[PDB]
């Protein structure tokens, strides 16, 4: 496995200019005390969409770099363009990275046929193992189980990241794949059951603000202490569809601001909570002692 | 609660003219050898849409007569017309069912406030444990988790059967109603995840063929053995897809009488499975072990 | 053509105890008045599924012999029982109803080819033209357009009443079905779109409120003056969309109330609109001149 | 209006290693000749995703200065990051295009807030009409009627390209926008439909294979002449679904390459079709006298 348990998708704290690296080093160091097993760095959560180029590298390879080998370090490097997405992973294997997190095509999209090609083609062009995300919700794309069963065959290709949100089509993966793919939960409020049908972790908007009940829900449930992760997972649901009432990372962004992180503001197309969901969210970090 | 682990949703046996009671006795028999929890008469499963009122309650007086309080007996007695869903449940009630699997309005549907209305009104009439069963592929309509814990306030309604197929959905009202409500799962490739979120057991297509596996995948897993229970999970979900091929219970009927067991026809607008999609069945009933 | 523009699917008026037998008679007179083109009896807006039988047929023979031959009369005698829905198709044929309006199976639902078996028994059974009822958000099932073209060779089968809300599902069946089947659009804020593409009318909601705007919205349209039947339309599109806000008939039953018609109560499941929603209601209703 | 009536999307022609120029420009005459009334140029129908910044820029100003003021042309300019439109819109701008094509973000996505503060920015940094671009199925994203109602009091905000293939919302957007918004149809098999609601026009991939049906359907429909207008609809719809067989512009591209105008292969992420969906386009094809 790349890990197992928590990897957090961290957002990228902005100064109003660029990136504010010295708030990243902070967090990172945050996220290695408190037991986050692995950090997704320029995922959808940190906002790669609105970044440049040189500020996706230069945040990956900080990242990398400040984390120096205590844990994995996972870029994601994918995008729509099958060019763009091949450069970028070459880059950031070429820097160390351990694994890589590379989304379907979305919007222009393609047929489960291109799929394949598309993911083959990135893969052949590294020797770093990839994990396929799949969020159908954002892309207007769901690669299907088939599509990932041909898949794992390849040589990099070990994992999904699964955001459908569709349980019956996780079982249905895990079923039809079997030990060839690791199954990470897209999906914080989805963590259980995930795990629950051979999951061996998350990839985690909600470790942003609480990385020590998403690591140990996780390696409680994966150690047989089903009921102790039952009851984190209970526990933080309501925090955690909080964290879902706008766009993500909008909530999560507008959260760490409100437990006083300063973390910055977000970049449009993003832009502040409304006051009704604003003040839903509060009750809901003060409900689970975080302001 | 009601029971815990597989209740199975029965098929109706329909000789040419009416119900096949001798074929229904060896059925129950079978079950209750077989070691499942419990058997739910006339819902879905069960073809109680196309058997007239008649029909209906001798089928329902004939399992609980037959199995004489060996295990507990369910009936489905809820409909989208209020007043009949009443008289029913009362009837049910007066002839010593165990519980009532109460489904919420379809076709004519209503608002969350009716829901509410309609189920108090059902549970009022009766001193009967009730199961709401949700179904929102079937019937237009979703009950929310907020409905849901407004109703398990009341004396009678303990449980709910979910068959949203949506895991988030199942997790919150989990969350939202705690130990005021048991959770079944109303989808057999779901088992594992639902049971995994707090749930009890599941009311079962999928024991109509193998009753053994289904009830051992609960017990399995309630009993802390979650690693055997999800291997049972895994192997039969091809079979379990198949058996959702065509809608439910044209499959399961179907696959009965490929293993011998001689189930009769069913009712329209019921009718035969197509070509491509028996073969596809019966490929995973000879894989199971079944034919 | 059974019938072209504006057929109304009427309300039931209920008494505390049954039917308000001389209130629908004042319905019916106002209709005839207002120039509505057709009656539909005891579809899901006249509430059908909380009425019993007695009641359904009392209701369907009075609409006719009151009506007695001035306009045609259209009764809903589908179920998702095919025994009952045979039953109930020959028995308001036999009473001199001019057209049946048949519903696909819903909530037990069933195949594409169950679908064909489904509506060939009922037509069989009878010798009085059909119009197919065709509302997935409220049966859970959809018939296709393929579908529909192999049963449009049906001798009394002659058109679709098209509630999918997919236009490009109406186009498909205009193109495939040609002159064989006439299209009656099942959503009143659909009344244009679907005219435009060959529709020869719609079975309303709206015509109980205002006969007159869906009776000219749809002679205009098929006289070519299509941009005063436009302005029409989006007149009356915030009212229409009001008249949904809730389940129907919740809203129409409540509006007719509020413009001093005396129509009665709904019957559960339905139930008195919510506070806010009611609000809304009635703003539209004072801007379209109605109370 | 920009324009009124055919709007193609036209694909952009590629060579092995960038873009066919001279194809372009025989296209552009074509479509002059065959009375399309207006050019989209990168559009998502041209591939603009798997275009470099350069291939797009040159590309854009090609078709512009080809075109030479004889027919309006029209830029895609929109990407989910906002400097980023920002920055493409003033530039196509700069070199006399005559509209800009501004799609919702997509993926990263926002809330109903941020779709105003994003176009509001990229309206604010230019001088040219705007249409925006709603395609919920490709950019998970649905901009609501609500929303549009308040963008259209913007300066240059005077459009929208409604593919969400929902005629209910395309009512609402015009009831509501009124004469500050013209609607274009983003969909082919909903011409018809769309101008009668009163919109007046369509951005086509239809058009890039028979451009005078597209033109005349449209002018034939704004000039009363409907049922003319709904023949061409019908008649066409069976190749215009097969268009769609597979993502766009995949069929498209494939079709005029079996029309033997030469226009070169897709980039991946989108491939070859796979081929029972071949020949179901071809038949299609053939059929409408294409091949
Ligand atoms: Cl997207
Ligand atoms: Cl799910
Ligand atoms: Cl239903
Ligand atoms: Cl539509
Ligand atoms: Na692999
Ligand atoms: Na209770
Ligand atoms: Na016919
Ligand atoms: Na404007």
């Amino acid at each position: 496995s790349i890990f197992k348990g928590s990897g957090v998708a961290i957002i990228t704290p902005f100064t109003n200019t660029g990136v504010d690296f010295d708030k990243l080093s902070e967090l990172i160091e945050w996220h290695i005390k408190s037991k986050t097993d692995a950090i997704i760095v320029c995922g959808t959560t940190g906002e790669a969409t609105t970044m440049t180029e040189t500020e996706r590298k230069e945040t990956i390879k900080f990242v990398i770099d400040k984390v120096n080998k205590r844990i994995p370090v996972i870029a994601g490097t994918g995008s729509n363009n099958t060019a763009a997405s091949i450069a970028m992973s070459k880059w950031a294997e070429s820097i160390g990275v351990d694994g890589l997190l590379v989304i379907t095509p979305y919007y222009n999209k393609t047929t489960q046929k291109g799929l394949v090609k598309h993911f083959k083609a990135v893969s052949d062009a590294v020797s770093t193992p990839i994990i396929i995300y799949n969020v159908p919700g954002r892309t207007g794309l769901n690669i299907t189980p088939g599509t990932l069963k041909e898949l794992c065959e390849d040589k990099n290709i070990v994992a999904v990241k699964e955001a459908s949100g569709n349980i019956s089509q996780i079982a249905q993966i895990k079923a039809l794949c079997g030990d060839k793919l690791d199954i990470y939960s897209g999906n914080d409020d989805q963590i259980i059951p995930i795990l629950a049908l051979g999951g061996i972790g998350v990839i985690s908007v909600l470790a942003n603000v609480i990385p020590e009940d998403v690591h140990n829900m996780c390696e409680l449930y994966l150690n047989g202490k089903v009921n102790e992760a039952l009851k984190i997972q209970l526990d933080s649901l309501a925090l955690t569809n909080a964290l879902f009432i706008e766009t993500n990372p909008i909530p999560v962004k507008t959260a760490m601001n409100l437990m006083n992180m300063k973390v910055g503001d977000l970049r449009l197309p993003l832009c502040e909570m409304n006051e009704n969901n604003l003040e839903i969210l509060k009750k809901e970090l003060k409900a689970y002692n975080l302001m």
